[PDB]
DNA sequence: ATCGGCTTCGCGCA
DNA sequence: TTGCGCGAAGCCGA
C-alpha cells in the first residue's frame, strides 16, 4: 500500500490484541483501503482485524429510504465479512462513547478508520482520542488521491486542482490486492425499530400510500456492481452528448452508492480508463468522478462551515448582500418548496422526480437550487431549504459533494461572476428558457406532473 | 508583470 | 432541439 494514503491520529503503544477497522464511510469489503491496510498491521502483529460499525441516531434526521438502503447495504456486508473470517460487530450508540468503549471492552491493540471531511466525524475522533491509548489512524479509501495529499489548501476553481490531482494520479491510481482472510481467529432488529420510529414522517400520497419507489436502486455491494457494469456497457458511451438531458437515463446512477461506499470510485475510474469507448465521454465522466467529486472534500474538508454563507467566496457574498433588500418575484416557504407548490411546472416536477425516486438528475439540481435562492427570503434561507431539501430526500445526501454542489449553485463556490441581476447578484443565472433550448422540458414536466396527490 | 481562461450560463442567429 | 460566437464578470496562476 502507499503509505501515503494513511495519517497518524493519536500514537500510543500497540495493545497485544487485534486491529479494529472503525468502519464509518466506506461501507464495503472490496476495494477498501482502509480495510486492506488495517488487515496488513493485523499480518504483521500475527492479530486478527475486526470491524466494528456506529449505528447513531442521527438516522431519525433523514427518512426510511436513506435508511433502508444503508442498513440492507450492511446486512449483506456482515455476511460479505463473515466469507473472509473477519467479524463485524454493530454498536449503537454515540461514536465517542462507543467506539472508545469497544476499544476497552475488546483489548485493541490499534485502530483505523476511513475519512470523511464532515464536521461531526473530526468532533468523533477527537472524542475518541481522548478516550483511548493505543495506535489511531485513519486511510483515505474514498478518494484516488488522499485528501490532505491531493492539495494542502482550499482550491479556488476546479482549474487549480486539476492539474494539482492529475500530477498524482500515476502514482495513485492503480488497481486493489485481494483482501486475505483471516488467519487467526441484532442488525435484523435494528432496521425494524428504526424504521417504526421513522414511520410517521414517512411522505405519504393522499392515500396513506408510500411517495418514495424503493426499485429504482437495489442496495448493496453486488448491486453497485452491476450498476457500474451496465452503465459501462449501456450508458458511458452516451455520457458526453446526454448527461445535461433529464429525459435521457443516462447517468452512471452510481452516486447512491458512492455515499454509502458501497462501490469504490477508485474502482470505476479503473474500469472507465480501461473501457474502449467514446473518448468523449470518458473524459467527462473522469471529470465528474474524479475532479467534481474530489474537490468536494477539498472545499469541505479546508472549510468547517461548508453549510454556511461564510463559505462563499468574497464576491459572492459582497454581491448577495448588495440584493437582500431587492423584491423577489415570489417568496415560498420550506413546506411549500416540499410539496412542489412553486409557479413553475419545471421546478416542482424536479422536486417530485426527487420526492419519489429520491435521486434527482444532475442537470436539474442546478436548476432546483439556483431557484430555491431566487425565490426565497435571504440568501441564508435559501441554503437551509436547499440543504435541508437535499439531505432529507436524497439517497446520497449528507454528503460533501450535497455542501459543495449547494455552495456552488447559491454562492459560486468553484466558479465565477455572471451578469448583474435583481435578488441573485452576479450569481450563475439559469432559466426555465434555458432548458427548454437544451432538452424536452415537456417531457420530464410529464413523468413527474401527476404527483399532485401529497399528504 | 500581466493576462489567458475558467463546468454544467443566456440569447440571438443561421 | 442544433452549434457558434459573444457577452459580463472576478480572480488565480504561469
Ligand atoms: C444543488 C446540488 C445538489 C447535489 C449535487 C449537485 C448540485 C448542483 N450533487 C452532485 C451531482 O449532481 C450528483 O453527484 C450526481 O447527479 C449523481 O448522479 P450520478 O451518480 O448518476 O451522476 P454522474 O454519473 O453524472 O456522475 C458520477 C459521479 O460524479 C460525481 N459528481 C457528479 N457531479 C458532481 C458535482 N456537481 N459535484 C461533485 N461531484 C459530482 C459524483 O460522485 C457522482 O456520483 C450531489 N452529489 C452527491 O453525491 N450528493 C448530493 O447530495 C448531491 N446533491
Amino acid at each position: 500500500m502507499n503509505p501515503k494514503r494513511i495519517r497518524a491520529l493519536k500514537s500510543g503503544k500497540q495493545g497485544d490484541g487485534p486491529v479494529v477497522y472503525w468502519m464509518s464511510r466506506d461501507q464495503r469489503a472490496e476495494d477498501n483501503w482502509a480495510l486492506l491496510f488495517s488487515r496488513a498491521i493485523a499480518k504483521e502483529a500475527n492479530v486478527p482485524v475486526v470491524v466494528v460499525f456506529c449505528l447513531t441516531d442521527e438516522f431519525l434526521e433523514a427518512g426510511i429510504r436513506q435508511y433502508e438502503f444503508m442498513l440492507k447495504g450492511l446486512q449483506e456486508l456482515e455476511v460479505s465479512l463473515s466469507r473472509k473470517k473477519i467479524p463485524s460487530f454493530f454498536l449503537r450508540g454515540d461514536p465517542g462513547e462507543k467506539i472508545s468503549r469497544f476499544v476497552k471492552d475488546y483489548n485493541a491493540g490499534t485502530l483505523v478508520t476511513d475519512f470523511s471531511p464532515l464536521r461531526i466525524k473530526n468532533q468523533w475522533i477527537e472524542k475518541v482520542i481522548s478516550g483511548i491509548s493505543i495506535p489511531f489512524f485513519e486511510v483515505d479509501a474514498h478518494n484516488v488521491v488522499p485528501c490532505w495529499e491531493a492539495s494542502q489548501k482550499h482550491e479556488y476553481a476546479a482549474h487549480t486542482f486539476r492539474p494539482k490531482l492529475y500530477a498524482l494520479l500515476p502514482e495513485f491510481l492503480e488497481e486493489f490486492p485481494e483482501l486475505e482472510p483471516n488467519s487467526v481467529t441484532t442488525l435484523s432488529d435494528v432496521l425494524e425499530t428504526g424504521v417504526k420510529a421513522l414511520l410517521p414522517e414517512r411522505a405519504l400520497l393522499k392515500n396513506k400510500d408510500p411517495l418514495f419507489e424503493p426499485w429504482h436502486f437495489e442496495p448493496g455491494e453486488k448491486a453497485a456492481k452491476k450498476v457500474m457494469e451496465s452503465f459501462i456497457a449501456d450508458r458511458l458511451d452516451s455520457y458526453g452528448a446526454l448527461r445535461n438531458d433529464p429525459t435521457k437515463n443516462m447517468l452512471s446512477n452510481l452516486s447512491p452508492y458512492l455515499h454509502f461506499g458501497q462501490i469504490s470510485s477508485q474502482r470505476v475510474v479503473l474500469e472507465v480508463e480501461k473501457a474502449e469507448s467514446n473518448p468523449g465521454s470518458k473524459k467527462a465522466f473522469l471529470d465528474e468522478i474524479l475532479i467534481w467529486k474530489e474537490i468536494s472534500d477539498n472545499f469541505c474538508y479546508y472549510n468547517p462551515g461548508y453549510d454556511g454563507f461564510e463559505s462563499f467566496p468574497s464576491w459572492a457574498k459582497e454581491s448577495l448582500n448588495a440584493h437582500r433588500n431587492d423584491v423577489r418575484s415570489h417568496i415560498y416557504t420550506l413546506e411549500e418548496f416540499e410539496a412542489g407548490k412553486t409557479h413553475d411546472p419545471l421546478w416542482n416536477a424536479s422536486q417530485m422526480e426527487l420526492l419519489s425516486t429520491g435521486k434527482m438528475h444532475g442537470y436539474m439540481r442546478m436548476y432546483w437550487a439556483k431557484k430555491i435562492l431566487e425565490w426565497s427570503e435571504s440568501p441564508e434561507k435559501a441554503l437551509e431549504i436547499a440543504i435541508c431539501l437535499n439531505d432529507r430526500y436524497e439517497l446520497d445526501g449528507r454528503d460533501p459533494n450535497g455542501y459543495a454542489g449547494i455552495a456552488w449553485s447559491i454562492g459560486g463556490v468553484h466558479d465565477r461572476a455572471w451578469g448583474e441581476r435583481e435578488v441573485t447578484g452576479k450569481i450563475r443565472y439559469m432559466s426555465y428558457e434555458g432548458c427548454k433550448r437544451k432538452f424536452d422540458v415537456k417531457l420530464y414536466i410529464e413523468k413527474y406532473s401527476a404527483l399532485d396527490k401529497l399528504a
